[PDB]
């Protein structure tokens, strides 16, 4: 399996809005910010690394939501520190915004049903206070 890092990055404790970044391949569309994991790397590791090239975040690693099935580590994260300027909003371009958990999952179905897969996930455990 290719195995990838996912990361569900909210603004509070409250879960209520999540950071979503631009696509790569298309610009003006968004989804969940993450990528594949080098060998034998930690998923935890990797979705911490990653946010902060994408996103510029940082912040505190929470629980790992689920593995979804290539195969995604999901985790989620307390964002602390959003930096000006980051790695791909410099190379690339890359935008950033936060989203309420709603708007999300409403931008990312039409193009990223996975993605939206993951806050309906979320959401579903929030209900259950887990």
């Amino acid at each position: 399996m290719k195995k990838r890092a996912a990361c569900l990055c909210f603004r509070s404790e409250r879960e209520d809005e999540v950071l979503l970044v631009s696509s790569s391949r298309y610009p003006d569309r968004w989804i969940v910010p993450g990528g594949g994991m080098e060998p034998e790397e930690e998923p935890g590791g990797a979705a911490v690394r990653e946010v902060y090239e994408e996103a510029g975040v940082k912040g505190k690693l929470g629980r790992l939501l689920g593995v979804f099935e290539h195969r995604t580590y999901v985790y989620v994260l307390t964002v602390t520190e959003l930096l000006e300027d980051w790695e791909d909003s410099v190379s690339i371009g890359r935008k950033r915004e936060w989203f309420k958990v709603e708007d999300a999952i409403k931008v990312l179905q039409c193009h990223k049903p996975v993605h939206a897969e993951y806050l309906e996930k979320l959401k579903a455990h929030h209900h259950h206070h887990h």
